[PDB]
């Protein structure tokens, strides 16, 4: 129906549009030179003495650090697998191929260009083995590709992608090399737009859907497409905090120091060189300067400016940086109450921790539907009912404490008279889904032993 | 009897009437350019220095993101059993099509949208296979819409929805690209809108009732809509701080630094080229200055502003934002202690812990209401009478304290002997519906051990 | 009361809690006012005594 050649003329036009709001916002997190940021009181040559400041980078590299995918439940048709058995099981088969493309590796970037720039999108295809290399070939192929490399758009009412396209550029070049137009019938692919503009190679597929999804950093259901963590309260106190740091770095230049006077003499009956305007002023440590002191000389100095009057203006600065984040209040400098207690830290992480367990969840809403459409692709039938029921578990964001979890887990054990099932032991002391049914194995061969 | 497409163009001018109201709360949640923020004394070149500040968005935040639903609990059935366990009972049933539609995501969203704008819409439809090719085909479609999207009429005697309108904008002129009505016993949707109409796509249903179930932000009888939490109090605090901080930033741009002068001294004998008006000072460390007596001249300097004469007022702001919201001291960097120990957490927070127990029972009532509705769609019968007497159950709102539930849980216990049956411990020490369900079978599996 | 007390705190910091600099002695003229506006650009970067 649509023309394909026009729809991706149309779609490269859309995408550079959308680049236009980008570098507004990789402006925070990469601390290149802002037109806000400049110190208003530096002369016009100092203004060169940048003072770049390091909120954004901070605050979303502890949400994106915490973040960590550990397995799938797929709630099961009731029966001896309630969850798995251990082997050919869907939890184990869609950790199969999350391992085999690396996703631990990769999907930790996207998470933090989701953050970024507000989405970033999943690709899945079959693997080609004309085309692609180093990947198992009965696995499906999924990519992670950030909004500077591809742009989808959604149809409004089912929210749902209609069509996106993938652009990739010659690196240097600042030109398109290829481009890429994923329809819900067929993928397509110009393979060289460097050059003359290359024929198509198509390859169609059975699903309804288009095989591209985004990642979403919405936060609340008005924001219809996503929006950058690095929000706008953050941006004007990290500029706000330029400012202040780069008047400071002038003032350290000027005016950390008192500037002497005298307002006796002559110059020439002060001995002063009348072409040059100077003299060597001798002035080893003890020395005692004598003038003549004409007409009730005297000698006085204007003021060393106080730098700790900027000094108390970075502090408050810190403290609105902290209140705004939500970082522990450490991890700005912003004071020195260092959490010696082993509940005391859970209180400094608490809305840290909290905010990272609803990324979690939000990110985890597309994962699930990333490998709903990867079976749907490499099985090629309607997918089994309990994949709609699908839920992605995540590793807990808060920092270890093993020792007060591993008292209290014991205490609750009490060599198998206790209050709980060994199994739920393991969990609450927070063993990954991998590390339970591998230390299964262990438990046999010690009971099997005596 | 009344016109639907009367009803169409009078509830859509009721709708973009209202969206107005909305855009002012909006404005304080995510920053916008207020008008009552600006600093007066920032002289009129450098009011575009915007000062933001992160209140509002960290009051709505923090309560939203406690909110977690486990389950429903829905009364036992005849001879009043302690649960009608796994024979398929009503609670696994709700629970299934809740994991079915991820309303575990797009609840935690939607409540922001019902905090923010005092509102939020609960649609709940009849699958469409041949529309929304990626849902489970047997389950009920329940969706959440934002108040920017959705829009309803309630009776202010029965409090039911007597109608209401859905619609949205599909370009960047924010034309509507479609339209539904929900009437008592039917929806319709015009296909396209605004000028150019469709035909109406209609559908009956077997209700007396509105297909739409509004949760709002209720905190008192009367007041029946519900309101922003951003209350009135916490708004004028937030513009209070933020113009104190233009004024903060504007001083440090202009009076941290002393302002140097001399008096009595002829310009030309000063050597000022007088085109510029400037002479070049040589600036170095230890350079002392000459000057001619001229008139019996002197030096004299302006002081620097005091910028900690604004710090030491912020920090009275802080305080008051904390007392009239009622987040934990800390989450507003107001204090220099933070919590030691177990107790002093749980007391620090006692606000806070209480304000999300209160919005809990609040939305719980929407929930209930909804899934009592959703059973009448797709069982089609009238509700057996245990549903009316439904209960949502939320997770415990307060930060979690592992070790001290631990050996308080395993001492009441005691191995079987003490105060509580086992799984009275299991919910105290939190473990959610799903949690407590799965534990019977690895209770089981430990129990043919020996 | 406190309202009051908030109000007056919030206020002074929009007019008041900033040293006011003044001249005396100066004639407008030798200043260089330009005299159909009353002003005079004081460019403020640093330390230009």
């Amino acid at each position: 129906s649509i023309d394909p050649e026009k729809l991706r003329d149309q779609l490269l036009d859309a995408f550079e549009n959308k680049q236009n709001e980008l570098k507004s916002s990789k402006a925070y997190y990469d601390a290149e030179r802002r037109p806000d940021a400049i110190g208003l009181a530096v002369p016009l040559d100092m203004r060169k003495y940048l003072a770049h400041v390091g909120y954004p980078r901070t605050y979303v590299d502890a949400i994106a650090e915490r973040q960590e995918l550990e397995g799938f439940r797929i709630p099961s048709a009731n029966g001896e697998e309630p969850e798995s058995g251990g082997e050919n099981d869907p939890a184990s088969e869609l950790w199969d191929w999350w391992q085999a493309n690396n996703l631990d590796i990769e999907a930790t970037l996207g998470h933090t260009d989701a953050l970024i720039y507000g989405t970033a999108y999943i690709t899945i295809s079959m693997p080609d083995p004309e085309v692609d290399f180093d990947v198992d070939p009965e696995v499906p192929l999924i990519r992670v590709e950030p909004p500077t490399a591809l742009y989808a758009e959604v149809d409004p009412r089912t929210r749902k992608v209609l069509y996106a396209i993938r652009a990739i550029y010659g690196a240097d070049g600042n030109e398109i090399v290829s481009a890429t137009l994923y329809l819900p019938d067929t993928t397509m692919t110009w393979l060289r737009a460097e050059g003359e503009w290359e024929a198509p190679t198509s390859t169609p597929h059975g699903l309804e859907m288009v095989p591209v999804i985004p990642i979403s950093n919405r936060t609340r259901l008005s924001d219809l497409y996503g929006t950058s963590e690095i929000s706008p309260e953050l941006r004007s106190v990290t500029d706000a905090a330029a400012q202040i740091l780069m008047n400071m770095q002038g003032t350290a230049n000027l005016m950390a120091i008192p500037q002497r006077l005298i307002f006796g003499a002559k110059p020439e009956e002060l001995g002063i060189n009348a072409e040059t305007g100077q003299r060597m002023f001798d002035a080893y440590m003890a020395r005692i300067l004598a003038f003549e002191g004409g007409e009730g000389a005297h000698a006085e100095q204007f003021s060393a400016a106080e730098l700790r009057n900027f000094v108390d203006a970075l502090d408050a600065l810190d403290r609105k940086a902290a209140s705004y984040s939500g970082l522990p209040p450490q991890y700005l400098s912003s004071s020195s109450d260092n959490p010696a207690s082993a509940e005391a830290i859970k209180a400094a992480e608490s809305r840290l921790v909290k905010k990272v367990e609803r990324k979690n969840k939000i990110f985890g809403g597309a994962w699930e539907q990333a490998m709903r459409l990867a079976y749907k692709m490499v099985k090629g039938g309607d997918i089994p009912t309990e994949y709609y029921r699908m839920e992605t578990v995540w590793r807990d964001p808060s920092t270890p404490t093993y020792a007060a979890k591993a008292d209290a887990a014991a205490k609750l054990f009490a060599n198998g008279a206790g209050l709980i099932p060994r199994e739920r032991g393991w969990v609450d002391m927070g063993y990954t889904i991998v590390e339970r049914e591998q230390m299964r194995q262990w438990l046999e061969q010690d009971q099997k032993q005596g």
